[PDB]
């Protein structure tokens, strides 16, 4: 078994198997932090997240187990999944830390402001190939914003569960990137809430600009209603809140604007599509699947090289399980993991 060594990076304790050299802070957040890493095994680099006091509660526990859970399932050239995961305990009894290995990226899109039409078809493509994936899976992303898509130098683009909150060396509001029908309440929404969050990035990339930079989730609904129009009865009859009913129509005349005009320079295409990832109604927003067969992609569209996922379990999600419980899930998990080749 591999012997493991102990370093201090920012005040945290790192424990790894010798393969993993040469650790370098990349940044962290409230669920943990995460090194670059040299790893000698494939010659290559990689990343490495260390969770943040994984069982700490029935809270930390449940999504300690639902990250790995997750992260073993995905198995897509465009979204992020496992090369490795340990922990240096030796049972159950002794189990306190998982650490989790991907592939380094380098980059998140936020960054990528540090884009011809032919970028923006490439990016945006390869976020639907990823989501097609997903979605295929009944998983839902629903935090989908630049800083987790995960790119490097060469283009090639990963959706990540989480992202960075503070990089080391070294903004991006949720909201901004949420779909209307989720900003006050979780009742009538499918998938396609990460469809509007992926034309709210194509729009970004398209124009440098954020498209609806809200400071709060009424302003949110101001700006986007501003763009979209404001609904008629076919959407009003299917909100039940009263609450989000009413804020939806209490507006100084709100005109959907032309795309055209918000976007006049693109690609006509690109705003065709984007005129149906924007769609206000949850329920008529073009999927993953249909915007990959939209003209738009047709330099990158291929049927047979966008797979969908193996049948995923998500019914742990119900139940209120203890700490202990989690955590001896958890740790199966960890035992029965096997590695790519
Ligand atoms: C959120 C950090 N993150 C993870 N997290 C993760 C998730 C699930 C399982 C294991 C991990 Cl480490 N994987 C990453 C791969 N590549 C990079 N690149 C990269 C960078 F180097 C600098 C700034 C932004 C970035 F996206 N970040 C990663």
């Amino acid at each position: 078994r591999p012997t493991f060594y102990r370093q201090e990076l920012n005040k945290t304790i790192w424990e790894v198997p010798e393969r993993y050299q040469n650790l370098s802070p990349v940044g962290s957040g409230a669920y943990g932090s995460v090194c670059a890493a040299f790893d000698t095994k494939t010659g290559h680099r990689v990343a490495v997240k260390k969770l943040s006091r994984p069982f700490q509660s029935i809270i930390h526990a449940k999504r300690t187990y639902r990250e790995l859970r997750l992260l073993k399932h995905m198995k897509h050239e465009n979204v992020i999944g496992l090369l490795d995961v340990f922990t240096p305990a030796r049972s159950l009894e002794e189990f306190n830390d998982v650490y989790l290995v991907t592939h380094l990226m380098g980059a998140d899109l936020n960054n990528i402001v540090k884009l011809t039409d032919d970028h923006v078809q490439f990016l945006i493509y390869q976020i639907l190939r990823g989501l097609k994936y997903i979605h295929s899976a009944d998983i839902i992303h629903r935090d989908l914003k630049p800083s987790n898509l995960a790119v490097n130098e060469d283009c090639e683009l990963k959706i990540l569960d989480f992202g960075l909150a503070r990089h080391t060396d070294d903004y991006v509001a949720t909201r901004w990137y949420r779909a209307p029908e989720i900003m006050l309440n979780w009742m009538h929404y499918n998938q396609t809430v990460d469809i509007w969050s992926v034309g709210c990035i194509m729009a970004e990339l398209l124009t440098g600009r954020t498209l609806f930079p809200g400071t709060d989730h009424i302003d949110q609904l101001k700006l986007i209603l501003r763009l979209v129009g404001t609904p008629g009865a076919e959407l009003l009859k299917k909100i039940s809140s009263e609450s989000a009913r009413n804020y939806i129509q209490s507006l100084a005349q709100m005109p959907k604007m032309n795309f055209a005009n918000v976007f006049i320079g693109a690609n006509p295409l690109a705003v065709d599509l984007l005129e149906k990832m924007l769609v206000l109604d949850s329920d008529k927003r073009i999927t993953a699947a249909q915007a990959l067969a939209h003209a738009y992609f047709a330099q990158y569209h291929d049927p047979d090289d966008e797979p969908v996922a193996d049948p995923y379990d998500q019914s742990f999600e119900s139940r209120d399980l203890l700490i202990d419980e989690w955590k001896s899930l958890t740790y199966d998990e960890v035992i029965s993991f096997v590695p790519p080749p």
